[PDB]
Order: C-alpha cells, then structure tokens, then sequence
C-alpha cells in the first residue's frame, strides 16, 4: 500500500523522533532504494552503527544500491570506527564496484575526489547528437546525471562539455564538436572542498568535472553535495569564531567529556594571556593605591573595547571568507575602518563620561573618557588586522575568535588605561 | 573582439580591481548577454548606479537580455534608492516583460515569491512524451530550465512533476500522466527564503515550484539563487554573532558612516550594560578598599566567564540554526553543559590559583579560585541558555551575540566575585 507511496525524507524527518526498534524495522522493510537513500542522509556514527546492526543480505542490497560517493563515505566512517569489520563489510561487494570504491576511498574527504562520483556520462568528440542520445537512453540507468555530458580525448582528459538542452535543440545529424564547449570549467582531485563550493556557486553550475593529476576526467561533483559542504564549512567557521576547536562536532550526539576537551583547549590558551593582565595590574599598584575610582572603570572600558574588537574581527573574517576582501586590500581597509573607530569612540565616550560625571568623579572624567576613546579606537583596529596577519601567515582567520580578541583587548585595554592614568597623574 | 572571448565570471573577478570610469566603459561596451549577467551578479547599489548612469539604449538592451528574477531584483534596488527612475527605467521595458516584472516586485524579496522566475516549462497531462519533447524544443529558447516539466490543470493548479530524463528514457508513445509524479513537493509564495533553502538542500532538488493559496503555479526557484541565499543567510547569522545588525552588509562598498550606524546601535546597548558594572564596583568600594590583590585579579575572572559563555552560546546557537536541536531539548542541555561547566571551571581554576599563589599573593587563594569555578560554570550556563529563550519569543536567537554574552558575563561575574569577597572577607 503505502510502502510504495512514502518518500524517504518523511522517514528522515520522523527519524529524530522514533524508537530504535521500529527504526531498524523501517530500514529492513522499505524498497531497496528508499532505505538506501534514508541511510544516505544520516550521520556517519549512525551509519556505521546500522551497517553493523543490519543483516548481510540487506547489507548487500543497500551497498549495491548506493551512489559511489555516498558509499565510499559510509565505508570510510566504518574504517575510522571499526577497521576490521570495515574490511569484512567490504567483502560483500562486487569486483568492479569494490574496485571503484577502493579507488575512491583513497581520495581525501575534504577534497574534490572525496566529493566526486565516477558515474559521469562521457563521450568521445566524434559522435553526433543522435548517437549521444541513443547512448543516453541505453546508459541512463548507471548514471548520476545525464543532464551534462563531458567530451573526452582518447586518453581521458577534458576536451569539451555539453548541455542536454543543447542536444535536444540541436540538429541530430550535427557532430558534437560543432556544438560543444571547449572552455571547460573544472576542479582537480586535490582541490579543496570549499574551492569547489566557490567555483560551483560562481559559475552557476550543477555538475563540476573532477580531473586527475594528469587531467584525465575521473569523476564529477554535484551541487547537492556541495550545499551540505557549504553548511559544513559555515558551521566550522561559526564554531571556531566561538573559540571551540573541533571541525565536525554534533552537539546532540557528543558526551560531556569531548565537549570538555574541545572547549578546555582554547579556554586554557586564552586564560594564560588572561593572567598577563593580572601581572600587568600588579606593577601599576602605585597609581591604583592612589586613586581608587580608576578600578571602578576597568571593566566597562575593557569589555566595551572587546566588544568593538569582536565587531571588526567578525566583520572582516566574513568579508575574507565570502572572498569579498583580498590580502592586498589590507592597507586600503585600514584607513576605512580607522575613522569609524574614532567615531565609535567619541560617541561611546560621550555616554560613559556622562556617567562618570554622574558617578560623581568629575576629576578623572577625562582620564576615563580619553581612555575609552583610545581603547575603542585601538581594539577596533586590532580586530581588523589580526585576520589579515594570519592570512599573510597562512592560517585560518576564523581562529581569530571573539574570545581571543576579548582577552587581547583586555590586555591592551589595561595597558592603555593604566598608562593613561599614570601619565595624567604626573600632571 | 578578443575582448569578447572572456567569461563573465573572470571579468567579475577583476571588477574589484577596476576604476569607476573603467568599470562604466566595460559594462557599457560588452555583448548584451555578458553585460547583463555581469550586472546581474553585482550588488544592488552599483547595480542601480549603472542602471542610472548607463545610456538609455544600452540600459534598454541590458534590461531586456536580463533574466526576470534578476530584472525584478535590479528594478527593486533602483526602487529602494530612487522611486522615479525606477518607473522611468521600466518605461523602457516591453509589456510582456514589464507585466511579469510588476507581478514579481509585489512579493517580498526575502520570500519565495521574491527570488522566483516565471520562465518555467509547464505541460498538461494530456500529452505524450513525444508531444512534450516537441514542446521543449519549441519553448526552450525562453525558459530558465527545461529539465523539470510541470503538469497542471484546466484552472491552473499543480498536478505533478516530470524530469526530462524520465521523458528521454520513456517510449514516446507513452501518455504523460503515466510517468509523472503527483507527489510533487512545492513551496508557497509567502514562504521564507531560509525555508526554501532548507527544502532544496534536503531533497537534493534543483528547482522548486512556487504556488499561491489556491495551489496554482506562479513560478520556479533555481538552486544557484538558493545557494547565494544560503551564503547570505549564513553571513547574516554570523554578523549577528558579532553584534552587527544589518541584513545584507557588504563591507567592501559600505561607507564609514554606514559601518558606523550598523555597529553603533548594539555597541551602545552594550556600553549601557557596562555602566552597571561600574556602579556594581562602586557600591562594593567598602569591601574593595580592604584588599588590592582582589582588584588585581578581576579582568581574568570576568574575561574567562565571558569566554566560556561565548563558547556555549556559539555551540547552541549554531545547533539551533542547523535544526540539530529543538526548543524542547533545552532541559537536557541544562544538564549536559552543567557538568561540563563544572569540569571546565575546576581545570581552569587549578591553573589560575597556580598564579594566585605564585604572583605573590598567597593571602587567600579561594576568594579567586572558587570564584573562577562559579563564574566559569554560571557564564557557561547563561551563554548556553540565552538563545533558547530568545528563540521561544519568536526572536532570531542569533541576537545572543558574543559581545553580549561577554558583557553579561562582566556583570554576573562581578556580582559572583565581589559577593564571594564580601563573605570570605567577613
Ligand atoms: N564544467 C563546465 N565548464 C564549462 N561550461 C559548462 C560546464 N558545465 C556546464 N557548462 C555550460 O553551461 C551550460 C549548461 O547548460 P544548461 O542548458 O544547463 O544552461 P541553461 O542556463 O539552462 O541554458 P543555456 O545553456 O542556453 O544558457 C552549457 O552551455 C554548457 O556549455
Ligand atoms: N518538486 C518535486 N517534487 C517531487 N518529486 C520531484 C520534484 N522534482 C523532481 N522530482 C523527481 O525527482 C526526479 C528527478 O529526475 P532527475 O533525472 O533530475 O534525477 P537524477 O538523480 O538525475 O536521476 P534519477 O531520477 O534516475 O534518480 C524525477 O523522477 C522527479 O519525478
Ligand atoms: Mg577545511
Ligand atoms: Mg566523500
Ligand atoms: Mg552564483
Ligand atoms: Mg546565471
Ligand atoms: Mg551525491
Ligand atoms: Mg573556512
Ligand atoms: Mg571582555
Ligand atoms: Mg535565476
Ligand atoms: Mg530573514
Ligand atoms: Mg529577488
Ligand atoms: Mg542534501
Ligand atoms: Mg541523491
Ligand atoms: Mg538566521
């Protein structure tokens, strides 16, 4: 009845809200393909778990009816988790498929190769519209998408590319080279995952032709895998911008121990440079014993400075991820931001001073006030550069976390504030 | 002519590296397709700028050879900026085109109606595969995509969906409604772009069918525009993480004044949160004049709380926007982080007391160390649980920014520490 009706992703939606037993049952009963796609959009931890739990006949069925990219991904999860049983689970494949999948597992999960699938539709440059169409009816079962057609030489590498729409409008006796496009856009096996995401999103494509170290066409990447690549990447960016450092972390499926590792690393690294502020506070105990109101304005200056630093840092980190800004821009950016910080200072200060005056200390009112303008102005700029610096260093700018800049602006904040206190105390 | 072999992407790459005059003359001298695609992938502001500056004739060609969701958008930008040259410009638009543009501009640009095209191919079920391929070859020059054909009824409603592959592999004599799909997942007009993005990212689709209340087909949504939507929606989410609050900010073309605005609002909110920290010290001046090592150790605790809260806040906000956590999960989380917030404290404390002892103030380590465990733990929990609440109010929980969590950790941290100092000094 409904077994033929339902669409896997209804089962994918209800998956987060269903008991283990019945789940298992739903993997076993479905038509082969629908179970296969339901397993396809699952977590590698879960994937491994089920490829362990399920019967070897259904194992055969799923493994057989799973696109090669997604297969190799699954098998890879089982290699990392349980190596021996990965090999044993690999003993249930057929020769040609086992072989293609082995040649795919060798690619890197972050590179085109590990995004790519070898079931492209490839033709030689000397057929005709009609020939390619005949081939397309007879070759459409074993293909990921018959929508774009790649034209190759005698040896493997890209020559031309070809829209299905193009053939369908083309005069069936016309040869393909007369209607193909030789300026083919493509990635490499080693190309980083986000470079594919970028290229694909730039050119407004939906299949990108991975080539090998020699140029020979060896796979393709589809935009559908790229979207969850994108989401992966944006999520990594957000995560370490929050100074947590684990690339693939699912919050719902992780124990307090792992969270503790991931957070405690950078929490620690930052807490040390949090101690330097204590020892810096130690050596300025003469201007601090003398006037106490000084201490009554340390948090507000520090925290507001860190805030501003966050703002700039993030506002640039995106603009570098979004590829909106290049390294060579740094100089030009500097000035552009600088003025802003000035205006952010004055304004903020106008508030803080109106409170310093209201706190009842109209004496150090300009110590606080001027300090706040100086702190805003500098923290801001610190925020702007740190990414640029890391770029010329060859490091991920998203490592410039909001908390790192918070602690740094705490240090600079205190130095500015206390030296300004000292200098104005000499008056 | 050799200046006409180049791909518009290439030229868009060198756009940031070209002077205004130069920009204008390249955009004014290209092939219609090229010109209009180039202009199609720019920001609204120089979009509208060049729609204004360009010559009435070239703006007429560009306007024409432009796609219709894109024409809609560009017109909409000139519409935001300058209301008159909007209709003056679209007075160059032909009625068949213009009418469509009219019908598109009415929908809200962050909704599905706002990023849809009407150049889609729809065929009635009473065809045969033969007749539909006939229709495809004959209707292909004006379509956005002929890979998904949409079967409808006499009054216009949606009835089902065909892939061109299903046609191509089907025996041409076959009736259409035989190989079609009546279980066609669609998207409504008022729908949020973000939801659209979610759908198309789930189903591994590339087109989506837009509908009215009645269920009639009004247009389709492409994956490319949904993919720029995804990038936007994201980049907005993370700006919101840095207390910057403008929907689509582009830093490289925003002036010092605009950056100023954007930031000034929340930066101001947060400084008016700090004044409280000032007064909170001020009313504890009595307990604070006794010990100075006390004040020597404040930026460390406060900043640490701010950080822990920053981490938790981030994790949970991300897991919210990713739909990996539901509003009802919060209770679980309150426990989950709890222990963690404890574990992080102790460890960070074992090191902190390490200096409190070493820095020359063995006087009383607990007033600091304990205060660290409490502040780390508490800030952690707060940052962890502010997005939940902000989400249960029908507010974007990406508003729980890292400077906000920091500044709240400044306040709470301070109350924690100076109360612990009041008790352990007495
Ligand atoms: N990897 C690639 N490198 C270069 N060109 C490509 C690549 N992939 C696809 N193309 C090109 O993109 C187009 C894809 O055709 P498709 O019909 O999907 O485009 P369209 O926008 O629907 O219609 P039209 O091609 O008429 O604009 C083809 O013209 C083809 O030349
Ligand atoms: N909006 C939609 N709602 C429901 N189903 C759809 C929708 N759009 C497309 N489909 C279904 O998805 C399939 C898309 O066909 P297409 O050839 O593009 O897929 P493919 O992955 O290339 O190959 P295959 O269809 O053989 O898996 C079609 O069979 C179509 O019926
Ligand atoms: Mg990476
Ligand atoms: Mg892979
Ligand atoms: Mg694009
Ligand atoms: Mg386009
Ligand atoms: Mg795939
Ligand atoms: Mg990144
Ligand atoms: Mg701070
Ligand atoms: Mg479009
Ligand atoms: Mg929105
Ligand atoms: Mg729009
Ligand atoms: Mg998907
Ligand atoms: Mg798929
Ligand atoms: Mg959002």
């Amino acid at each position: 009845e409904v077994l033929e009706e339902i669409h896997p992703q209804d089962l994918l939606a209800l998956w987060d809200e269903l008991k283990g037993e019945h789940r298992y049952v739903v993997l076993t009963l479905l038509p082969k393909a629908k179970a296969a796609e339901v397993l396809s959009h699952l977590s590698p931890e879960e994937q491994a778990e089920y490829l362990k739990t399920l019967p070897p006949w259904r194992l055969r069925e799923i493994l057989e009816e799973l696109s090669l990219d997604d297969l190799a991904d699954a098998l890879q999860a089982v290699r990392k988790e349980d190596p021996a049983y990965f090999q044993r689970l690999k003993d249930l494949l057929d020769p040609r498929t086992r072989a293609e999948v082995e040649a795919l597992a060798r690619y890197e999960e972050d590179e085109a190769g590990g995004l790519m699938t070898p079931e492209y539709v490839a033709v030689r440059e000397g057929m005709t519209v009609e020939e390619v169409l005949r081939f397309l009816r007879r070759a459409a079962p074993d293909a990921e998408t018959i929508y774009y057609i790649y034209v190759v030489d005698e040896k493997g590498r890209l020559k031309g590319v070809l829209s299905l729409r193009d053939l369908i409008v083309a005069d069936p006796r016309t040869r393909v080279a007369e209607i193909m496009n030789p300026k083919v856009v493509y990635v490499r096996t080693d190309t980083d995952q986000e470079e594919v995401a970028r290229l694909m999103a730039d050119y407004d494509f939906t299949v990108l032709p991975v080539v090998d170290e020699e140029g020979r066409l060896v796979g393709i990447v589809t935009v559908d895998d790229v979207l969850d690549v994108l989401e992966a990447e944006a999520t990594e960016d957000i995560h370490k911008l929050g100074a947590v450092d684990v690339p693939d972390l699912v919050y719902s499926e992780a124990g307090p121990v792992a969270l503790w590792l991931a957070r405690v690393r950078w929490l620690v690294i930052l807490i040390l440079t949090g101690m330097v502020t204590s020892s810096i506070l130690q050596g300025f105990e003469s201007v601090l014993e003398a006037v106490t109101a000084l201490a009554f304005y340390v948090p507000v200056l520090l925290g507001t400075g860190g805030n501003t630093g966050n703002q700039s840092a993030t506002l640039i980190i995106r603009a570098l991820a979004t590829r909106d800004l290049d390294l060579r821009d740094w100089r030009r950016v500097f000035l552009k931001e600088m003025g802003v910080g000035l205006l952010l200072g004055l304004t903020l200060s106008f508030l803080l001073v109106g409170k310093v005056y209201w706190d009842g200390h109209p004496l150090l009112l300009p110590v606080v006030g001027v300090s706040l303008v100086l702190i805003v102005f500098f923290a801001n700029l610190v925020g702007a550069m740190l990414p640029f610096l890391l770029r010329r260093l060859g490091v991920d700018p998203a490592l410039v976390s909001n908390p790192l800049v918070a602690t740094l602006s705490d240090v600079t904040g205190l130095l500015i504030y206390l030296s300004v206190a000292r200098l104005l105390l000499e008056a």
